[PDB]
């Protein structure tokens, strides 16, 4: 840091780590030092790859939406650097997972939901129709477009809020063309989706579950999947939205996590009373039972549909009545 690279950016900060390598805001000194952020990939073969397929994704994007319309990632240009790949985007603001975590948790107030969610949803309808599945949606890659604030009070504290909840969608590098090779298992645990769980292939609507997921997140401040165990995590499902359906159990290979055909889950072990506490019917999980609310909640359960070819499509979930206060 104070390292300047392509001769042109000095990095000032950085802004997050992650599995891929880093993403630090740099200083342009040939574009009167203007700000930009910097991913500088990891010098390790799957992601130098990723990296170069998330370049091929953003440069066909660029092309189509060129002025993301449909609320993708600009990237600016990309090179190399004591062989790391460095991709430059537009500086954005925090991800909507650190706005929410410093506010201690508070939920986002339902305007500022409905409307992040049109975003999340027009944008990845976006990419599911240039037969893209993003694979890895979560509150980590929604990034505001700058996370400004008024520092408000209020009796049940200092919380900051939200003038511009923009958001645009990060994180291509995992972006699965409907021909190519589909890995096996894809998307962070908490905001995977059956079918990716029970090994039954998957494809776009695999992004809709974890839309779902955010959105519950986006309301409850915490997620409704607490849980790094792939067979409780079916439990906590099953608590949440009923037993799966028994197709899908029939056409799973995963016969470990079922006895005769029905989840190998005791509800009395000690795992059993986490979930059965952590966890209750969706519905039960509603602060309000005023028609906002109702819809948002028929929406959730919409993108919660077990069964990937009865789950909603972002086409239709853009025509939910949840987004009219929106026209
Ligand atoms: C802080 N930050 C993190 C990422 C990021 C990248 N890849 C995978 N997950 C992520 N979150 C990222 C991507 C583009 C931009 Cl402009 C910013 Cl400011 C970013």
């Amino acid at each position: 840091s104070g390292d300047v690279l392509s001769a042109r950016y000095e990095i000032v900060d950085t802004l997050g780590e992650g599995a891929f390598g880093k993403v630090v805001e740099c200083i342009d000194h040939k574009a009167g030092g203007r700000h930009v952020a910097v991913k500088i990939v990891k010098n390790v073969d799957r992601y130098c790859e990723a990296a170069r397929s998330e370049i091929q994704v953003l440069e066909h994007l660029n092309t189509t939406d060129p002025n993301s319309t449909f609320r993708c990632v600009q990237m600016l240009e990309w090179f190399e650097h004591h062989g790391h790949i460095c991709i430059v985007f537009e500086l954005l603001g925090l991800s909507t997972y650190d706005f929410i975590k410093e506010n201690g948790f508070l939920p986002f107030r339902l305007d500022h939901i409905r409307k992040m969610a049109y975003q999340i949803c027009k944008s990845v309808n976006f990419l599911h129709s240039n037969k893209l599945t993003h694979t890895d949606l979560k509150p980590e890659n929604i990034l505001f477009v700058q996370s400004d604030y008024t520092e408000a009070y209020n009796p049940k504290r200092d919380e900051r809020t939200l003038i511009n909840p923009d958001i645009k969608v990060v994180d291509f590098g995992s972006a699965t063309y409907d021909d190519e090779h589909h890995s096996t298992l894809v998307s962070t645990r908490h905001y995977r989706a059956p079918e990716v769980i029970l090994a039954l292939g998957w494809s776009q609507p695999c992004d809709v579950w974890s839309i779902g997921c955010i959105l519950i997140e986006y309301y409850l401040g915490f997620t409704v999947f607490p849980t790094h165990d792939s067979k409780e995590h079916l439990a906590m499902m099953e608590r949440i939205l009923g037993p799966l359906p028994k197709h899908m159990i029939q056409k799973t290979r995963k016969r470990k996590y079922f006895h005769h055909d029905r989840l190998d889950w005791d509800e009395h072990s000690s795992a059993g009373r986490y979930v059965s506490r952590r966890c209750k019917p969706l519905k039960e999980f509603m602060l309000s039972q005023d028609v906002e609310h109702e819809r948002l909640f028929d929406l959730i359960q919409k993108m919660l549909e077990y069964d990937p070819a009865k789950r909603i499509t972002l086409r239709e979930a853009l025509k939910h009545p949840f987004f009219d206060l929106l026209k």
